[PDB]
């Protein structure tokens, strides 16, 4: 009920490793950066009664890149599961991550496990890690389990209807994504969410992920409330 | 190369009120604008241009509308066939009157040879409908015991998803200054770039529309 009306944002944050050269700096820089603006976004909308915040972290098509590249993201989704968890928590804040997560190691899915485990019965804020996603395959999975019932012999075809695979897509039980956010100047969902992105509000700034402040969070729930 | 656009034509209401005019005048305008922005599609080698017409979304005001596309299809099928396009309808359409649905077969028929741009029109076309007949097909499939549900994937379900016979969407282009799919396509906007503008279909022009293409071009 916050006056901006917004329950659900979702960020594709882009822009890191054009931030980190502009300075003359490698990669890594960028990552570092990045970190940082994802824990002033975080802490922006538990402080700013959102509901949901949904992060684009880690696509399906990203595996697809340098070792360096996906290992150093590897690395820093190792590092924030095991060191900044217990502040989500202490946030009240409830921790899922979206994705197949069946292709990381046991280990990385333990330590999935076990944070959304310690944070499941919280009540603030929802934040979802998108990691080793993609829109596609959420719908995909949405399909299988319907198709599934099919098998069972508990569902009929005929019967299968858009509300139907509404309820079997991640984030199905939160409020609907009312803002997808996008910064480092691309204009394109780039299958991040499709499925749960047909009423949002799509916000396109040029502002590089690094350089995305409360100011510009506040900038794009303000053009929100103004749609 | 920009090969296929996909059009939100929003605006017409507006443009009207705009112009202090009823609702039907922004809407002959904007029919004029889709023969504007097809010829221009057609003279710059776009291979597919998708059309957002109405979506599933006075049980009178609704024949109105069947018989306005009657009427379309039966002004304008014969020019979109000298002009070598090959017209498409995607959306619901067991839901149209049996005279509408023929017209639009025999339309279909009738440029199906034909080389040059491809025309889709959405009728009563819903994203998240499309996906879920593709769904349905599988479901189908899974029943008759031809297809176990951990082998539907990706590449399966996008060929029971419209269009997928065409080139990807590049481009989606909404006038009217909302910034919103609303419910157009949605599997297949994946990796399209999206452009929105303020300008109000009726005004919609080439410029515009390069303008677009030039958005596109300059994409990373
Ligand atoms: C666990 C977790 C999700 C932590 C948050 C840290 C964070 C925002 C990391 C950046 C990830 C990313 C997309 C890097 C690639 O550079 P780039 O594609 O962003 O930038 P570019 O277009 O300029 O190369
Ligand atoms: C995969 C994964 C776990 C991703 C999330 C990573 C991440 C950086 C979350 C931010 C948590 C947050 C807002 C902490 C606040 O700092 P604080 O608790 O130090 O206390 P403060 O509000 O007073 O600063």
């Amino acid at each position: 009920l916050p006056a901006h009306g917004c329950r659900h944002v979702a960020i594709i944050m882009d822009g890191n490793g054009r931030w980190a050269k502009k300075q003359g700096k490698i990669r890594a820089f960028g990552h570092k950066a990045g970190a940082k603006s994802v824990r002033r976004a975080v802490s922006f909308a538990a402080n700013n009664g959102i509901e949901a915040l949904t992060l684009y972290a880690f696509s399906s098509e990203n595996w697809n890149r340098p070792a360096q590249e996906v290992s150093a993201l590897m690395e820093l989704f190792v590092w924030a599961l095991d060191s900044e968890v217990k502040s989500l928590h202490r946030h009240n804040v409830r921790l899922r991550i979206i994705g197949d997560t069946s292709r990381f190691n046991s280990r990385l899915q333990e330590r999935i496990r076990k944070s959304e485990a310690l944070t499941a019965g919280n009540t603030g804020l929802t934040l979802n890690i998108a990691a080793n996603y993609g829109g596609r395959w959420d719908i995909v999975q949405g399909v299988r389990q319907l198709a599934e019932k099919v098998q069972q012999g508990n569902l009929q075809p005929d019967q299968i209807d858009e509300e139907m695979l509404n309820q079997h897509v991640c984030m199905h039980e939160l409020a609907p994504v009312d803002l997808v956010i996008r910064t480092g100047g691309e204009h394109r969902i780039s299958n991040f969410l499709l499925w749960q992105i047909a009423y949002a509000e799509l916000y396109f700034t040029d502002v590089l992920w690094p350089d995305f402040d409360e100011q510009d969070f506040e900038g794009a729930l303000n053009a929100f409330a103004n749609r």
